[PDB]
């Protein structure tokens, strides 16, 4: 596969994808046992390892749209991926969302025009699979983790006008991130099971803000969450 | 309020929306105990009961995304409406959906131009909310319904080309109807909640058709889930 | 056909289109000799009789675009309709149209995505049958009724941000209502004559404003009209 | 004025539209008594005349939507025009228009971006001024002219894939042109009264064929029709 | 060729599109030996003649994107013209444009939705040949010119809300003018090779303004580096 | 800076762009003296030395729009980055195109939605900076390094349904990347001057195919070009 430099099946039917490879890097070592590096490309890390007794691999997906479609087709289509769990941060649009919140995205607004592409006149909203989503939600309602369930902003531009949130916080958004649509639409194309599980960076229209030792919590509070999703 | 001839708070807290003003009174009158009705205008009857004791509304919405629209916004902002249930059929559109499936739209696609407006550059994915969608999916587990959970495609035209639903099927939408995403936009702008429940008409692209028999057992099917989601 | 639950030509040539199928009821009563009621699915009432000896018939569409949609093409494609007239009222945006005006609508802008789904880069003009349309300012002029002929804006949402109108009055727009576009498209499409008669129900934004008087004045000011216009 | 050198109302309250400034030469000389020039700007001839004891005059807008926008604009901003006539042919796109009739347009479809940059998510529909039509549609049946109408379609491209006018002539637009909804729009923006009037040039997907008489006759025919409608 | 009457050849590898077809005749009879005149049409005059011993034409275009793409289209596919060359103005829309500077269009912006029709989903940047680019930029240096080189924007409307050059200013496009766009879209479709060279007619957002002097001198030295370009 | 670890200054005013971090590292150790590392957030390398005496920064910005346009904006916006140049590779999609070929690109098409977000009804077309280009171009043709000249295409899905570079390839765009828009936009924007320069990495629509060898010195050969470009 083009961008990933991987021996067929030495990668897991399931997938953690955080934007980071370094954090790629950080979960492997601190989660998994037996852990195996499948690639070094573009030092966009792929690991596999297992976590209790179950194979699992991790992949950086890199940031923005455009990214995480590369690598999410290339598991999807040459590595017969069949659960991916996005990992990653997002910034909090709404004031009732709180900083230990753990995210779950039924579906994500974008203003990528990938979408808009394929479909033409039809607004599309994507789909988290309710399986993967479910168990997401009671892995954290046992261990009785803080968690939210609703939308979010997969956006092209970090830095924007950014008219955009402040419009849809006012819809009940929840945070944006640039990943989002991207995994949901591709998951749906393709038959696999998608899900994205986020923690919150910052406040962008400030209600409230982090410390490292809160990023520290969540983080590890996340991957939890995800794991204990199978 | 213009469209709904009703005396404030006349209305229950909970509404179901079916999209027939006569499936409204059979509705009410099957079961419902100590039926009112607020509403006549436009033969888009509204009622008011009780059921295990608890205040039910139950008011029909029309065809069409600017018909249902319409009822949203006056049930919402003239009578501080908390709760909506959009409790129609649905055109069921992959062959992995049956006709005993009882659908919850976690979001919708749509052509209709009621977001581009808005929004503009965003392809805005409209939210069930989790709440009432876990209740329902509760509601459906326990007594063994038929269940399936994902998203549909709102369409403004019954008549179509139609190149659409065959390239959404593509992506797992599950089925096609014309209120969804008008309810759940609406009602996440407003603070409310909204959940949208489908049972199948017919099969579009047939993979299976219906009967009588079949529907009237759905049908009954989901106003139960519905009842029990509270 | 789906929608309508009639017998092959128990539908006449022509068909008067009101929004409310309860004013269908009344004008079918109030108009026409030897009543038939060949429609009562969803309560969106159907009539047929006679008036100065000549068949017509009576059917309410509901309200939006995609709802009067389903009727007129099911009315034209499995009863060959001819002529069909709506017969509704709009909301005034100008102030030199009066409460007493009777609009025959040229054409409409619209919001609704229908043109754009089926055009693309087309910004599609519809457009009243001129025979249709002349006859009727002929009977109007006759008993010398008051009439403006112009265009009108088919709208998705009864309630918007509503930016438009106001930009549309600039540029001499009528009134708005939510239907028309969707009429006349459907209309020439199919080869039959549309052509809609509309009232003032209010000014949106006001230059004046409305008695129940007015309207029944302008409302049977209207059936007329269409009734004369063949 | 940028455009047009001349003396504040050297013009005539009533401007005729064709897109040749030669046949703008052409008409003037043939049609008109005591004939002025006051532009001779980029050749794009401007001539005022009287007729029938009334002045006329007659300013060729060049082709396409962009350049008779700024003869139309500049007409009516620094010269007061009130009533702008355009007189032009059209490439024929139904087969029940024939090469005799003289097309009056209600409104035209359009490609032009013109109005989606005003507008945005609105499909604005132009607006032929009643009064001007009826006058013309009178003037034409009593010296008893063949007369079509209904729309058009103004094009951005003489040549082009031309997908568009294939559909759009099995919706009933009549043909093909470049200038009308430009006037239509601007016309109704400033206030002013406006109506395009145009032969048959050609058939595009040809039903039958043009000689060089068969123009000669219409064209003077649609100016007479012109002429006489005030 | 439908818009311009000429034979076969008469007409040059290299012609020189202004839009005003009297600027045209000027710059034939002032800078060219042998003048032929090809085209009358529309008055839109076409000449052929030799300069420093070699074939050189002249084109007017007419006004916007639509007429340009008429006669360009014919000149290419009827005429096998292989270089085209715009010599007209543009309202400066920077500060640091001077009116001294001649401009060289490697691009341009354009609100046309001549290219939507056609690519859909795409932002197309039209792409001025650079062989003939850089052989004007040497033929500037050479003699010493002020010479730009950077974008523009074609635009449809003379007139505007013209919120767009504000914000194009924002980005560095130079100036506006209503030709570019259409020049090298039909241009590269063809494999033929042409360029746009512009002089400041005005600021539009007044940094400074022009004199009959000042246009006289850019004018004269424009068509200086557009014939020494070859 | 949110995403560059790096000390004010402690970069450069010239930065190399390279889509891919590991070959941001290659450039440094292989063409420049004294390498310091000033970013190592996410894998992303950062590094500034001297070439020919004089500072260079190498910056990777990983793949597709939105993720180089992170990099870009903070580059300016917090480092005052006066010249940014992209160093990476396209997929040739015409035939005329050859692997040796090294490409100066002089704007680009895109289909990602990053302009029309903030443009609307404008098909903004982004500028590469004619100094930057014209030197590049001059550093190119002295030591007689192949190289064309013209637009690209940037992407925002590497595997599309790609109906679009075979439409363009039609009108002489050269090959298909997923960062120049981006660049060129941004820094158009900040008032910074940008340049894009890419090789072949393979044929797309195939009209030849490559080797590691032609690779290997079309990378080396446009690292040259970009370095003596100052
Ligand atoms: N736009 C945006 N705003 C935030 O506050 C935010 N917080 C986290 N993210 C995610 C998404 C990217 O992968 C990446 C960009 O830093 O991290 C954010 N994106
Ligand atoms: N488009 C469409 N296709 C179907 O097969 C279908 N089945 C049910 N519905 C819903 C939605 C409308 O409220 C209404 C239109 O009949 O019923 C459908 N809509
Ligand atoms: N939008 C809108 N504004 C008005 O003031 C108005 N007046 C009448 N109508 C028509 C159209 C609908 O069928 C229906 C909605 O009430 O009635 C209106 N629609
Ligand atoms: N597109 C197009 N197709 C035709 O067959 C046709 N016939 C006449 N016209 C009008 C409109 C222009 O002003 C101008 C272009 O020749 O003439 C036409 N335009
Ligand atoms: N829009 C616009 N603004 C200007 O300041 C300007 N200056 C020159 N041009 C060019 C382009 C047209 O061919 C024609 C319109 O007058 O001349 C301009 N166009
Ligand atoms: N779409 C696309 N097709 C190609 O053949 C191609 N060749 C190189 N690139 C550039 C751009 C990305 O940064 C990155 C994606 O691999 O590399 C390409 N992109
Ligand atoms: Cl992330
Ligand atoms: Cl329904
Ligand atoms: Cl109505
Ligand atoms: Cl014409
Ligand atoms: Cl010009
Ligand atoms: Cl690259």
């Amino acid at each position: 596969s083009v961008h990933i430099g991987a021996e067929k099946g030495q990668i897991a039917d399931t997938v953690l994808l955080p934007g980071d490879p370094l954090r790629a890097k950080f979960i492997a070592e601190t989660y998994l046992e037996n852990v195996e590096c499948y690639n070094e490309v573009r030092g966009m890390y792929g690991f596999t390892g297992t976590y209790k007794g179950k194979k699992i691999s991790v992949q950086g997906t890199g940031m923005g749209v455009p990214s995480i479609s590369i690598y999410v087709n290339e598991l999807i289509q040459s590595y017969d991926v069949q659960n991916l769990i996005r990992v990653g941060s997002c910034g909090a649009i709404r004031k009732d969302v709180k900083v230990r919140d753990v995210i779950l995205a039924m579906t994500s607004s974008t203003d990528s025009q990938m979408n808009r592409v394929a479909f033409g006149s039809v607004d599309f909203a994507p789909c988290a699979d309710f399986e993967l989503l479910k168990n997401a939600y009671d892995a954290a309602k046992d261990k009785g983790v803080p968690v939210t369930v609703g939308s979010v902003f997969t956006a092209d531009q970090f830095y924007n006008d950014d008219s955009q949130i402040e419009k849809l916080a006012k819809y009940g958004v929840l945070g944006v991130e640039m990943e989002t649509t991207a995994l949901y639409t591709l998951a749906a194309k393709h038959g696999r099971k998608a899900l994205s599980i986020l923690t919150v960076s910052d406040h962008v229209l400030t209600g409230e803000e982090t410390t490292a030792e809160e990023r520290q919590t969540t983080f590890h509070d996340m991957i939890d969450v995800a794991l204990h999703s199978v």
